[PDB]
């Protein structure tokens, strides 16, 4: 839990620009995972005001249904229990390494939401609207405490990895939007069929 917070290098490599951009990598790899299972074909990575990150896929939505073994909803589990769903480190490390984190699962024509602070859930999963679409949405502001030196994302850095991933995993459409400045909005959509 706090192991990722105490040993960040031992979990994301660097606590500099490399580690900051790596937070965006672990959340996107989660969407690529869902996409290679044949459920999502669209990923969107937005750099929002005050260097927040918003990752959106058109997947089935992280299961919201209670884990009959932990009692907590499945979405709360992957985001809170370290390394959950594997052995690529986990969306939970991106959680513990963020001062603020939000989750919006679109499933059962409804929006399930929950928010975290340094991994810690601020409240229990609540339903906050109805929806036509299915998928997951993650917003995070990397913790100012851990990422000493830089918290501002390099667009060209994100562009390069997104362009590569789109090409490796063909069929997937990954989009990058820079919204940090309302007056000049940047966008690059990557979709290779071959
Ligand atoms: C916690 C969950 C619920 C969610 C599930 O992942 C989803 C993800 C999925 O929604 C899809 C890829 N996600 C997205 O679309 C997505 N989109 C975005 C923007 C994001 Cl973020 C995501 Cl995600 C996919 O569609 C569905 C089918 O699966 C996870 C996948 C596999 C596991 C079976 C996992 C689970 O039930 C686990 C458990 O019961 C235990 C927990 C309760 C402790 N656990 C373990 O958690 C640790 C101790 C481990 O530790 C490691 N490996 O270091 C093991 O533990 C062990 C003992 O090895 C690991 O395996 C047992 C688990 O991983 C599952």
């Amino acid at each position: 839990l706090e192991a990722a917070r105490k040993r960040p290098g031992m979990y994301i490599g660097s606590t500099s620009e490399r580690g900051l951009h790596h937070l965006v990598w672990e959340i996107v790899d989660n969407s690529i995972d869902e996409a290679l299972a044949g459920y999502a074909n669209q990923i969107e990575v937005v750099i929002e005001k005050d260097n927040w990150i918003k990752v959106t896929d058109n997947g089935r939505g992280i299961p919201v249904d209670i884990q009959e073994k932990m009692g907590r909803p499945a979405v709360e589990v992957i985001l809170t229990v370290l390394h959950a769903g594997g052995k690529g480190v986990g969306s939970s490390v991106v959680n513990a390494l963020s001062q603020d984190l939000e989750v919006y699962v679109h499933r059962n024509e409804t929006i399930y939401h929950q928010a975290y602070k340094k991994g810690v859930p601020q409240f229990d999963l609540k339903e906050v609207g109805t929806t036509d679409k299915t998928g997951t949405v993650i917003r995070f502001k990397a913790d100012g405490e851990i990422f000493t030196e830089t918290t501002v994302y390099n667009y060209e850095t994100l562009q390069q990895r997104i362009r590569e991933l789109a090409f490796l995993n063909k069929g997937i459409q990954i989009t990058l939007r820079d919204e940090r400045d309302e007056e000049n909005v940047r966008e690059d959509s990557y979709h290779y069929e071959g």
